[PDB]
């Protein structure tokens, strides 16, 4: 594959290679690295979906080296034309993107390992385990997930050599069924993890079926190396039927040979992390110390590597946060019906006695994100003994952008009703951790659910004086 080397380049060829068409004359330029216009240097390049008037005038005064959009807005183009600002106009913007990855990557960190993590859930949590192996390790590492990959990646490439790239993946505004396919191309990771496919808001605007298309294409990517895939999700255990002739799938899961079974975890059938060091996980943290673990075999690291990594690693907020013991306080952020759905199970399976589930609703979401994940939780719980649903608008705590309006409200309480579950209601978050704290016992489970409108559960109940237990 071709990628120019250096910091010159014309700008027809950058033209061809992000599948443009040049609106300039052409001339040599010298290429710092792709930014963002509101960071860009000069002699950056700027991939921008829309750039107006104003954004020409702004790469102009940061001597922005070329500006490569889809949407021209207004008289961008003739006034780009007046400032001799060079513009390369695409139909296809992430053809851009990842053109700006491949020469990132071959410029500023060619030597390199890399690992693409992709799927619905779980993704940020096991690139972010895998990094932390890695980095624990002494090993020079790049993610772009926090606790534009070709920006990132050039400004961390330029401080540091690096060894391993830990990209994380996402399914998209419009779902592009190549969108994995092109940026895993782009990345040529060694690996590809994919840790499930569920449904999701992308799942919803489009269907379950092209977010499995649209997640395999990081696997059909492959062409050697290694696909590591969750036998336990019934859509990345599809994949296994997708991967090329030299590519090798590596299962993880029940039954595989990295598996959680008996409270421990095995690799081959051999004790590796014991139940001891498991206290009170749920089943996405287990499932996603799985898929780090295949990850990490899979690029040859040691294994007392791989297992102190997994001892000190320290998760990212919200993730199954164990906020009190007496009672068990659990914050989650589950957001989407098969998150909620594992985090109750994963929340009962530690319940003593009574289960509280405080639930907030989604604002400002949309009706069909929040009827299916009332639906989610509402099934999971009807095989469950002894609970108690407390759901909430959180009115007290959430800004515009996420405040509940009236046709979510209904349909989520809607939905509880119409499965026979007993719930109490309540618009603000304080009155439902209080009515909950309040009613419970020392052996309960309080599991707290929800996106925006869960955030701040856990700064609220400091302010009332449960929290330090
Ligand atoms: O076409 C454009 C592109 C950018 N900007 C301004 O330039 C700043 C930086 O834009 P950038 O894309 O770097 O980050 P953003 O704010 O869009 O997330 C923003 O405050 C924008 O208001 C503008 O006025 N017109």
């Amino acid at each position: 594959a071709a990628s120019p080397a250096g910091s010159h380049m014309r700008l027809s060829e950058l033209a061809s290679y992000v599948s443009g068409k040049l609106i300039g004359e052409d001339k040599e330029i010298k290429v710092g690295i792709f930014n963002t216009l509101g960071d860009a240097n000069p002699n950056d390049i700027v991939i921008r979906h829309w750039i107006d008037e104003k954004g020409v005038e702004i790469a102009k005064n940061k001597e922005v080296s070329a500006l490569i959009t889809q949407n021209p807005k207004g008289n961008s183009l003739e006034y780009a034309k007046k400032l001799k600002v060079p513009i390369i106009l695409v139909n296809k913007i992430e053809l851009a993107s990842a053109f700006a990855i491949k020469w990132t990557i071959k410029n500023f960190a060619p030597n390199t390992y890399r690992v693409v993590i992709t799927g619905t859930n779980g993704k940020s949590t096991t690139t972010h385990m895998i990094y932390h192996i890695l980095t624990h390790a002494g090993k020079k590492a790049f993610t772009n997930t926090d606790a534009m990959v070709a920006k990132l990646l050039a400004e961390k490439a330029k401080k540091e050599n690096l060894e391993y790239l830990v990209i994380e993946v996402s399914e998209v505004d419009r779902l592009m069924k190549d969108h994995a396919y092109l940026m895993t191309k782009s990345i040529n990771p060694n690996v590809v993890v994919v840790t499930n496919v569920a449904l999701d808001h992308i799942g919803l605007v489009n269907s379950i079926e092209e977010v499995f298309e649209e997640t395999s294409g990081a696997v059909k990517a492959l062409e050697k190396g290694f696909a590591v895939l969750n036998y336990d999700n019934e859509f990345t255990r599809k994949m296994a039927k997708l991967t090329n002739k030299n590519v090798k799938v590596f299962f993880y899961g029940k039954n595989c040979p990295v598996t959680f079974k008996s409270g421990g975890i095995y690799v081959n059938n051999d004790l590796f992390i014991k139940k001891e060091e498991l206290p009170f996980k749920s089943e996405y943290f287990i499932q996603n110390t799985l898929a780090a673990i295949s990850a990490c075999l899979c690029l040859n690291i040691p294994p007392d590597i791989i297992k102190k990594g997994i001892l000190t690693y320290k998760p990212l907020k919200r993730r199954f946060s164990i906020l009190c013991k007496k009672p068990l306080i659990i914050d989650d952020f589950a957001h989407n019906p098969d998150g909620i759905k594992m985090a109750i199970k994963s929340a009962k399976k530690l319940t003593k006695n009574k289960l509280w589930v405080v639930c907030a609703i989604r604002g400002s979401r949309g009706k069909i994100i929040n009827k299916l994940n009332a639906e989610s939780l509402s099934k999971t719980l009807k095989n469950i003994e002894n609970y108690e649903v407390v759901i909430t608008n959180s009115d007290d705590v959430v800004d515009n952008l996420n405040k509940v309006k009236k046709e979510e409200e209904k349909t989520f309480l809607k939905t509880l009703e119409k499965y026979n579950i007993n719930y109490r209601f309540h618009k603000k978050l304080k009155t439902a951790l209080e009515e909950t704290l309040t009613n419970c016992k020392k052996d309960d489970t309080i599991l707290l659910i929800g996106a925006q409108g869960m955030d701040p559960a856990s700064k609220l109940l400091k302010k009332i004086k449960v929290i330090p237990c």
